[PDB]
């Protein structure tokens, strides 16, 4: 289906060009908005179509160099994994009106979470070296990392409630 193939087009480009937005609060702390545009993907198309959104826009971020890349396996993990997990919120996806907002933040919830336990995973294994004066690897990949998330899921919500209060049909796909 060509509506689809392009639904899925225009949302991953439209979160790399959201990924271009400052969006540090300190260090490597990061209010991630740009996965929004993945997560109403995923939610409004199911599955499949976010895992490939995602996966479209881990791609994007490396090939224009703004993807953050020290090796083969951490890039892997974190700019085609990480943003493909994004999808499982399309187990979340509502096919029936009227849209029921918990659904919507339950798939955001479990998204971003999966999406920052895939970070907080490379925080430990490549960016030790970073870590603050007096913390052990792990320690600084959960701060670092579950701060991260729930900035990020914070934002998600903020974001996603506006949208399921004034254009709740984002959510549901209908023909005609
Ligand atoms: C090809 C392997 C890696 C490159 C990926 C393609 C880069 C362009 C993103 O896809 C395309 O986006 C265009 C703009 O939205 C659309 O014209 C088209 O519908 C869509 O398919
Ligand atoms: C919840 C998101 C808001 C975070 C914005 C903070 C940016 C970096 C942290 O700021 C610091 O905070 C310290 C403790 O308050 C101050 O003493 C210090 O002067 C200030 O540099
Ligand atoms: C860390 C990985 C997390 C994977 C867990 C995903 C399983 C949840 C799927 O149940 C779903 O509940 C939704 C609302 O609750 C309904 O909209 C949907 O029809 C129903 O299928
Ligand atoms: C400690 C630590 N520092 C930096 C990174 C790279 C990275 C890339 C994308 C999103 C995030 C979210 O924080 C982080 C990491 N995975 N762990």
């Amino acid at each position: 289906n060509v509506r689809l193939l392009t639904e899925i087009a225009f949302m991953a480009a439209l979160a790399f060009i959201i990924s271009l937005i400052p969006n540090t609060v300190y260090g490597w702390i990061i209010v991630e908005i740009a996965c929004i545009p993945i997560l109403l993907l995923s939610l409004r198309r199911g599955l499949t179509a976010g895992l490939v959104g995602g996966l479209i826009w881990g791609i994007l971020s490396m090939i224009t160099g703004h993807a953050y890349i020290l090796s083969l396996s951490q890039a892997f993990l974190e700019y085609l994994v990480a943003p493909v997990s994004l999808g499982i919120a399309g187990l979340f996806r509502q096919k029936t009106a009227p849209l029921k907002l918990a659904p919507v933040l339950l798939g955001t919830f479990v998204a971003v979470l999966l999406k920052y336990f895939f970070h907080f995973i490379a925080g430990i294994i490549f960016w030790s070296q970073y870590a603050w004066k007096g913390w052990g690897a792990v320690a600084y990949s959960l701060a670092v990392n579950g701060i991260s998330g729930i900035l990020t899921a914070i934002a998600a919500f903020v974001i996603l409630i506006i949208f399921v209060k004034k254009f709740p049909k984002l959510f549901i796909h209908s023909n005609y």
